[PDB]
């Protein structure tokens, strides 16, 4: 049934949800290397990863690797890591950015997608729609509240921030955030990469 990636990528294609977007050449998005030890769950793509159907290949993502400790090479070519979203296409333009994720999309796909990638240790859940989903919040929960606790969520989950220029603001008023969740980061993750 819904047992192999390509499966699962012409139901989600096939999904009266999504109509506008096949019929126009678009498939979902989503990276699922087998391989994968480390699930990034942010918000959905933008018309620029629609495109070059790469996550994260942008200032953004670059200010994230430094986070993680990783370079380059390695988050895109290592196989360890996983970007599975809230959305796996492009919401459209809204009045400040894009639109938000799709209400009920994360509910159809992303189980069936995870139930291919055995060696999952830490999934990153960035910004709110992804931690309201995957730690089961109400919406008045709030994002800097679950961040300062995190290890409330370990070790399966590690909220964050987006690593976007807007934030840099929220990250002068939060020291605690460079100064001691970033680097525990960084240690998980190189003890998840030395894994095995």
């Amino acid at each position: 049934a819904m047992t192999s990636l390509e499966e699962i990528t012409k139901a989600i294609m096939a999904d009266s949800q999504n109509k506008v977007f096949t019929e126009k050449n678009i498939e979902p998005l989503f990276a699922a290397p087998k391989t994968a030890r480390i699930n990034i769950v942010g918000q959905a793509p933008g018309i620029k990863a629609q495109e070059s159907r790469l996550y994260w290949n942008d200032k953004s993502g670059d200010r994230l690797r430094e986070w993680m400790g990783v370079d380059y090479d390695t988050f895109y070519h290592s196989g360890y890591f996983a970007v599975i979203p809230m959305d796996f296409y492009y919401p459209g333009k809204g009045k400040s950015g894009d639109l938000p994720p799709r209400k009920g999309f994360a509910q159809k796909w992303h189980q069936p997608i995870l139930d291919l990638l055995p060696d999952i240790q830490l999934t990153i859940l960035i910004g709110n729609y992804a931690q309201k989903y995957y730690l089961h919040q109400k919406s008045s929960v709030k994002l800097t509240d679950t961040v300062a606790h995190y290890k409330k969520y370990l070790p399966d989950y590690f909220p964050l921030v987006h690593p976007s220029p807007r934030n840099q603001i929220w990250m002068s008023r939060h020291p605690w955030f460079e100064a001691q969740v970033v680097p525990d980061l960084k240690k998980i993750i190189q003890q998840i990469i030395q894994s095995s």
